[PDB]
């Protein structure tokens, strides 16, 4: 669906591993529609709150994963940041372009921990004149891949720490405890041709190895960004990664087993847990009997380098650039903190608050949770890792950046780095840096990707630009009444 399409948000009980569970999705399914569109095009995308199940929130805001949204901060999509969330029985237009962007995206609620439970789908957007595309024959549909972490339980009846049951391959997966009839998803290829794998982590928490026995791939975009080719025969993908790993179908007609290994809940195989099939055309329907062969080849962020040059702004020393953050990344009192501060939702959207008034950096709420950058600079941010419940996956909206230092790197690269949206912070010993140029005024959000951590606190608003921000982001009508409709509601309507 797409570019200009409605999209219903509706509960529903679905089982996508044999449990029977409440559920909030788009389209009626999990994951939802896949949305797609081609490069410049205007998104329209109608979403149509019809939630009725208070236990999974009522209410509803949809982010567009990776997108910059320059001009258009108000359908970013962050509750209490963007917007006041969409309350049931309303719709709101997120209505926006992609002049400058194509690749491999994804949308999920962005209201709590409402995504965990059913709201996440793919986001595609074809380039026309992509450079890569005379390395691959098929990419469409049938090439998406979706990995996703799925609970028994609700994200808002969780007691204690969240653990994932359940890895679903676009939707369908086995559960250790459950029934082995259970469909597993099928990738379907044919012997001699090349495909587009655009793999997407629309994760709440694990990150996953992805492999497909006696197969390997080329790497050609990471988090919407055109790389070199990097061949690979294992990708470890963190909480709303993305890659297109271009899979060439050269082995013998048969079944091969696709493999997803989480880092925390049931791990391995067996049963056919955390597994699709890779199936040729004339092979048996059958399940897979193959070997996972050794990696020899693994996925190194540092090995990653961006198609065409994608200058480091600022100088090629540790803290060459206009403004320099080394964020202090802590847990204490029960919370996630940035610097000291758990971040929890102001009752006026962030970009509200600037939009009526509000420029003095002081007075932006939440108090200590709010980090003005000025327009037209460049900005290092450190990200140095140890603190507890990680590997933690950061991500900044309205921008890509620079990893001049991934984990597990000790010498910064300022010449060449991959340019993404989501990284790795790794464990302690690691000071991931990252680096971008402040070109996009309004409020973004830097949070770690598991959901139950910024839930728990981990994130941090950067007000890029505030008094830019009302110039660059005119907003629609049905924008500027999303407050009064929402703070009107009972609070059983939420
Ligand atoms: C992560 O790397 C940054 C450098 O990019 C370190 O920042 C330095 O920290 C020291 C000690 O606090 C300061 O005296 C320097 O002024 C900082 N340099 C810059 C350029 O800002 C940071 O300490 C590193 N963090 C860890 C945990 O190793
Ligand atoms: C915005 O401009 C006003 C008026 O000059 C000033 O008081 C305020 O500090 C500025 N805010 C930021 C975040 O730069
Ligand atoms: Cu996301
Ligand atoms: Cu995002
Ligand atoms: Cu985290
Ligand atoms: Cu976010």
């Amino acid at each position: 669906v797409g570019p200009v399409t409605d999209i219903h948000i509706v509960n529903k009980d679905i089982a996508p591993d044999g449990f029977s569970r409440p559920s909030v999705l788009a389209g009626g399914t999990f994951p939802g529609p896949l949305i797609t569109g081609q490069k410049g095009d205007n998104f329209k995308l109608n979403v149509v709150d019809d939630l009725t199940d208070a236990s999974m929130l009522k209410s509803t805001s949809i982010h567009w994963h990776g997108f910059f949204q320059k001009g258009t901060n108000w359908a970013d999509g962050p509750a209490f940041v963007n917007q006041c969330p969409i309350s049931t029985g309303n719709s709101f237009l997120y209505n926006f372009q992609v002049p400058d962007q194509a690749g491999t995206y994804w949308y999920h609620s962005h209201l709590s921990t409402q995504y965990c439970d059913g709201l996440r789908g793919a986001f595609v957007v074809y380039d026309p004149t992509d450079p890569h595309k005379a390395l691959y024959d098929v990419d469409d549909e049938s090439t998406v891949i979706t990995l996703a972490d799925w609970y028994h339980t609700l994200a808002r009846q969780i007691v204690g720490v969240a653990i994932a049951d359940t890895t679903l391959i676009n939707g369908l997966g086995r559960n250790t405890n459950g029934p082995a009839d259970a469909a597993l998803a099928v990738i379907n290829v044919e012997a001699g041709k090349r495909y587009r794998l655009r793999l997407v982590s629309i994760s709440c928490d694990p990150n996953y190895v992805f492999s497909i026995d006696n197969h390997d791939f080329n790497i050609i975009e990471v988090d919407g960004v055109n790389s070199k080719p990097l061949n690979v025969d294992s990708i470890q993908i963190f909480a709303g990664q993305r890659y297109s790993a271009v899979l060439n179908a050269n082995q013998p007609v048969g079944n091969y087993w696709v493999r997803a290994n989480p880092n925390l809940g049931t791990t391995g195989f067996t049963g056919g847990i955390n597994s699709a099939i890779l199936r040729y055309k004339g092979a048996p329907v059958a399940e897979p009997t193959t070997t996972q062969t050794t990696s020899t080849k693994p996925l190194q962020e540092p090995n990653l380098r961006p198609l065409v040059s994608m200058p480091v702004p600022g100088s090629a020393t540790p803290g060459g650039v206009d403004v320099v953050h080394n964020l202090i990344l802590g847990f204490s009192a029960g919370k996630f903190t940035i610097n000291g501060a758990a971040f929890t939702p102001p009752s006026v959207p962030v970009l509200l608050q600037i939009l009526s008034g509000t420029t003095n950096a002081q007075d932006l709420l939440p108090s200590g949770s709010v980090i003005t950058l000025p327009i037209g600079k460049t900005i290092e941010l450190t990200l140095a890792a140890g603190v507890l419940g990680g590997p933690h996956p950061f991500h900044l909206h309205g921008h890509n950046f620079h990893v001049v230092r991934s984990a597990g790197q000790t010498t910064p690269n300022y010449v060449d780095p991959i340019v993404r949206d989501v990284v790795n912070t790794g464990g302690t010993g690691d000071n991931v840096t990252i680096r971008f140029t402040t070109d996009n005024p309004g409020p973004w959000f830097l949070h770690c990707h598991i959901d139950w951590h910024l839930e728990a606190g981990f994130a941090v608003v950067f007000a890029e630009g505030v008094n830019q921000t009302n110039a660059a982001n005119p907003t629609p009508a049905d924008w500027n009444n999303l407050c009064n409709i929402y703070n009107a509601l009972a609070d059983g309507d939420k």
